[PDB]
């Protein structure tokens, strides 16, 4: 099924459109590749989900079956998994997970020679399999113990000067193994929340960046004076973030102290954002004497971005934010709630003061339009073709984003769900709302019967 085969990564439905025998295929497809691109060692990893023993065996086997030599590293969160083919013999690995889909849903998440596939990279593994373009061989598989490493890795580098009490929501996923561990390890005290790794995902689905997933970690930060407040979604490449008052930081705001800290440090630096990030992001890193680096949205995406630029770090609006300056360059959650802990405790401000301080301005969250798949980049390219936009910056990377002095708009397709993403933000209510009709207008344009919620 073409369907499992997605712009960032694969995912599919156990049993159903995944099952055991398409993940060895996919096995063999991904050693496969790994071979004609000269590396014949990868690392494979999984997450906390029940399916994960059964079918990570199979992707296992179909990549020895072609002659990779392949590092076992457990059960880890996918950064874990990122770090392995950072720092083992072999630069590719595979990571099994389905993320912070319903339980029944997992996939695959793959670095070829230090490349993270995307796009035509991705169809080109189910292209291999059909054409049975696939290589055979004797490989290994290794038992690797990569977590004490990883963990040391960043305790080492992280110097916290104050104490900090710290609530930490793993929702049931993978980065329990880690996080809290790890997180107190730096000199913080942990309030653990859901942090047992349970493939049912009982509670609440670790997804930080919907509000409703984040109401427990609020009340919990209240209700025990904590620091801080974190989340961090399945698989650990997102975190979320809440202040000792329970403001939810969104991570644009997150990486504006991110690029404030890194710019400084290095000058001139190269700071990459997605098209769903605040304006105020741009100005931010240029006024620093940093390079802004606006991108499309999905993390396959923005890490190769980060290789064709030289960034030194990288975020999306989704949480997934990217460090190569003193790390690898690849998105990780727990790595980035480390950085943050390191740069508030130097703080004598609570961190609702540290994030209260930068500008924020009129914000929507991200809003969704529920078109159909056959229809939704057509509509982009419609308001890219024959939308008029004056005017304003426009920037059509991905989708159609208009920067005005005091706001900016943005209609995007996903390329994981059948929808159109907006964002709006304004200095003030009222300019929000005449960005918002500019946008209604020219969706309505291209087709009167379009849902337009906002
Ligand atoms: O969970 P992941 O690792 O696949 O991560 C991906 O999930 C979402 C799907 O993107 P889209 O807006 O195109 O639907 C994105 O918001 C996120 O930025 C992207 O990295
Ligand atoms: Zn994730």
């Amino acid at each position: 099924p073409a369907s499992i085969f997605r712009a960032y990564d694969i995912r599919g439905v156990v049993g159903d459109t995944l099952t055991a025998e398409t993940a060895y295929w996919i096995g063999r497809a991904i050693g496969s590749e790994s071979l004609a691109r000269g590396e014949p060692c990868v690392a494979v990893g999984r997450d906390g989900r029940l399916s994960g023993p059964e079918l990570v065996k199979q992707l296992i086997q179909g990549l020895v079956d072609c002659g990779c030599q392949v590092s076992d590293v457990g059960m880890v969160p996918t950064p874990v998994l990122y770090y392995a083919a950072n720092v083992l013999e072999g630069k590719s690995g595979v990571m099994l997970t389905g993320d912070h889909n319903p339980p029944d849903y997992n996939g695959f998440k793959i670095v070829v020679a230090g490349e993270t596939l995307a796009n035509e990279q991705i169809q080109a593994l189910r292209e291999r399999i059909e054409k049975n373009d696939l290589a055979s061989g004797v490989g290994s598989v290794e038992q690797v113990d990569i977590l004490p490493r990883y963990f040391k890795q960043i305790r080492d580098d992280i110097a916290m000067a104050k104490p900090m009490k710290v609530v930490v929501d793993c929702g049931n996923g993978v980065a329990g193994v880690i996080a809290p561990q790890l997180i107190e390890a730096l000199g913080c005290s942990v309030i653990p929340l859901y942090c047992e790794v349970d493939g049912n995902f009982p509670n609440h689905h670790p997804d930080p960046g919907k509000p409703e997933n984040l109401k427990d970690l609020i009340a919990k930060v209240k209700a025990e004076n904590a620091d801080l407040g974190l989340a961090f979604d399945g698989d650990g490449d997102r975190v979320g973030v809440v202040t000792n008052t329970g403001t939810i930081i969104y991570p644009d705001r997150l990486l504006m102290l991110f690029a404030k800290d890194v710019v400084s440090r290095n000058p001139g630096a190269d700071i990459i954002f997605d098209v769903k990030c605040t304006r105020r992001l741009i100005a931010l890193i240029s006024g620093y004497g940093g390079r802004p680096v606006m991108w499309k949205t999905g993390h396959s995406l923005i890490k190769k971005k980060m290789k064709e630029t030289g960034a030194l770090l990288a975020g999306e609006m989704s949480g997934h934010v990217f460090f190569k300056e003193r790390w690898f360059g690849f998105d990780d959650g727990i790595y980035s709630a480390a950085r943050l802990l390191e740069i508030l405790s130097q703080d004598q401000r609570d961190s609702e003061h540290v994030f209260s301080a930068f500008p924020s301005d009129i914000s929507t969250p991200e809003i969704n339009i529920t078109v159909t798949e056959d229809s939704k980049f057509a509509i982009i390219e419609a308001l890219q073709r024959d939308a008029q936009w004056g005017e304003g910056n426009i920037t059509t990377l991905d989708g159609v984003r208009v920067d005005y002095p005091k706001g900016w708009g943005l209609v995007r397709a996903s390329n994981t769900t059948p929808v159109l993403v907006l964002r709006f933000e304004a200095d003030t209510e009222e300019e929000l709302e005449r960005i918002k009709t500019v946008f209604r207008n020219q969706l309505k344009a291209v087709d009167s019967s379009l849902p337009v919620p906002f």
